């Protein structure tokens, strides 16, 4: 270990996928047939999360102006 | 509709997860509007504007 | 029709491959008839028969 230190020596699941792709595509055509938006939920939600952001900004401002002591 | 439902179940895919998340946010809006409607009642619209 | 289309896609199965191959052959017929219609124009129907 002194010698070595001087000289510088040392001492499967692409089938389960392809099925779930088929199922997903079949679901999509049944959804289309039933005139059924699957995202309508997440849309409505993203739109509300914006109005929350907006109302929190109004309320965070009044706290900045009046102070937490006065608002409480 | 029934065929869609079994494909959704198979894909482990909640179709209401969207409307849930949304109803839960519409509550936090209601809550923050109540806080803000109160400060307007206390300070007045003139002072807040 | 839409359900058929997704099963066809899954099976890697071109439904037009047939009509393609056919349109391509109908062209080679057109071409060989043009060669043969020319030799009839040159030599005459009497000579060719």
């Amino acid at each position: 270990q002194k010698y070595a230190s001087i000289v510088g020596v040392d001492l499967l699941e692409e089938i389960t996928k392809d099925h779930k792709v088929l199922a997903r595509q079949q679901l999509q055509v049944l959804a289309r047939y039933l005139k059924m938006d699957l995202d309508n939920g997440e849309r409505k939600f993203l739109k509300e999360k914006d109005t929350v952001a907006e109302l929190q900004a109004q309320l965070d401002y009044l706290n900045a102006e009046l102070g937490e002591f006065f608002v409480n």
